[PDB]
């Protein structure tokens, strides 16, 4: 299977395998079932900002949630990723839609990670940051239904030519390049993400989701992590 | 008095004053008395690097010194900086000698602060000019010709003298937090040569944040670390 | 006086001193009568976007100054900075209005300065306080609510006034060059928005670079931009 | 065949190429014989640096080489890049040896892209950093002969166990991402590289060359591209 760290916006409480009965927001780690969750006050129709960070020092893995005149959402945990995570990751982000649906649409999304070995000055790093995404976004492995599009959003999950959002959907975007975490000499890692995203749904109670997530560098969609298992797990465990 | 909040590579063990009894680095807030430490190996005459990193949603303050082919040493804190320090802020660097002496060579220094939503702030020094303008420097803290930050007194040979205390804030307010930011984070790297001609080096030196009107107070030299007025 | 080199996005010709005879975009070194200038179609009410740049390497300064959804205004002019501000410089914006006038909101603004093979300067504000501490608010400046910088005065409804001049200098110097460096560059991009009610508004807004200690010269109104003493 | 624009640091005289009939340095635009060229008092054994920047609205390549302790040489060509390169490209150092030899070994590389548009905030960055190279370097593509040595460092040419250079060796790296290089809409782009170099030869005229080039994204060795042609054009043209 894969090896999946991911910060969750989950929209649906699937109580059945964890979830608080609300929408939350939770940290992932090699489970769909946060190892901490949080609140989220999710409001459709309006962008959020996650952001999301994490260095080796502090393992502290924090997300907030925000949309602009309201309370933010944060939910943080603490755990080493370099004894989770390969050494080399790719980072993503992924949604899902099911029986219930929304937009999963990430209008922008920034990266930057550092990894700094004892014996250098400076940490290697790698940083993208895109504010709109393109036609044919060729540093993004896209899985699933994700995709760009004419807006220059990038589209987790199916969304009609109008935008309206389609069930049962599964889609993730990675960036190209692998991610290098952790490594033998390694004195510090970091990286810092964020993303805003709009999730509009003409669901009374939407889900599934979206995260940003960090995976062995050949992660793919899991057999059956449709829905509730936001494209992420391959079962609830 | 000012606001202190910083990460302290205090060589010397003043136990006097809580200091557990080896060199260790620190994360202190409001006193000279760690919150938190870790006992810091020091490599006198090595290069180190340090790099202290928070974020306000983490609430972790955190910092590890390494060398080269070393093992790193961390310590980390929680705490939430927006109830400790001032939204704006100066960064800067301390040292001090005392009775026996070290180097206090900054040989680099970076710094990011970010306030999302994004203000941002970033510097950073592989050398030092001889006149670093953009540095605020107290006391001892002067560049030499090697455009390092000698943050305490060495001699014309490089030799440090005691007693010394110094810092450079960098000019510029940082703003690190505002009532409506959603997270702020700050990121420092320094790397620092501590060399000594004595048996057990002091004082230490740190990276530390202010109120931006920060100046060394009186009588913290030596174990104060050039921060604070007393040992309290 | 001061030593100035500016990106100007002169809205009024002042063809008297040498303006073309449109709204134009221009570089300024050490002197209002641009080096080298171009049509800018302006667009008042709507937020601008100006990116200005120069590597020492090229030695070519740069500005392009966009809408979204129209062509672009770019001009670039060859300029050896390092023979013409001294090393270390503060960065600024400013604006003036003079009979005629406009706002001069500043939304955002980012610069990165870099010295290789040594410094690099960033700071970027996507929003100003109230008390931006890290700036250095000259003339009329000041940031409004809505957390925007107005370089040039504007009334409590946010209409602009006339005979005003304003400047915005980040706190830090910058040392935007220095005999060793390698290469010495800077970026910098602002977002603005003029409105005016003048069917001809003015007078204009620049980033600028200057000696650290620069303010506005006397005379340096209006046409002027608030960067000079006069049309020399 | 591929799209290449480079700078190369060329070591070796092919006057029968077009090389000046001394090392220099050049910029290549879609052929070997560089478009600007400046002598290159190359400093074997010594590292060096190459910093290389270009922006859109400047429209003006440059580059500069420098040493600690003799050359800067710097050599810039006018070239409006989005009527060169296609929009997406992938970012690359190639280095050869042909019949004289030398190591061709990066000691770091970063590079910084951005596509600029209404904001503050970037439509789009990638910036890497690599102040040493893994032993496996995932976020490289590596080409022919290039490989990380046990130092950390990108040896783009072969070299023995010993470090001994060997000729006939071509390789390349390429980061990994792609990088959205110009993009219709982007009101300006922009990129800087810096990579630090070390050339050590056992011959009285090392050869070939090492360069930073941009090239469509499926960019490959051109067969036929070893010694003068520096990795990077299947002929001479
Ligand atoms: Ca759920
Ligand atoms: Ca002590
Ligand atoms: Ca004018
Ligand atoms: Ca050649
Ligand atoms: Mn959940
Ligand atoms: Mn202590
Ligand atoms: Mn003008
Ligand atoms: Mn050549």
């Amino acid at each position: 299977a894969d090896t999946i760290v991911a910060v969750e916006l989950d929209s649906y409480p699937n109580t059945d395998i964890g979830d608080p009965s609300y929408p939350h927001i939770g940290i992932d780690i090699k489970s769909i079932r946060s190892k901490s969750t949080a609140r989220w006050n999710m409001q459709t129709g309006k962008v959020g900002t996650a952001h999301i960070s994490y260095n080796s020092v502090a393992k502290r893995l924090t997300a907030v949630v925000s949309y602009s005149g309201s309370s933010s959402t944060t939910v943080s945990y603490d755990v080493d990723l370099t004894n989770v995570l390969p050494e080399w990751v790719r980072v993503g982000l992924s949604a899902t839609t099911g029986l219930y649906k929304e937009t999963n649409t990430i209008l922008s999304w920034s990266f930057t990670s550092k990894l700094k070995t004892n014996s250098i000055a400076d940490a290697n790093a790698l940083h993208f940051s895109f504010n709109q995404f393109t036609q044919n976004p060729k540093d993004l492995i896209l899985q699933g239904d994700a995709t760009t599009d004419s807006d220059g959003n990038l589209e987790l999950t199916k969304v009609s030519s109008s935008g309206s959002p389609q069930g049962s959907s599964v889609g993730r975007a990675l960036f190209y390049a692998p991610v290098h975490i952790w490594e033998s000499s390694a004195v510090v890692a970091s990286f810092d993400a964020t993303f805003t995203f709009l999730i509009k749904s003409p669901d009374s109670e939407p889900a599934d989701g979206i995260t940003f997530f960090i995976a062995n560098t050949d992660t793919s969609i899991p057999s059956g992590s449709s829905g509730r298992l936001l494209g992420l797990f391959p079962d609830a465990n």
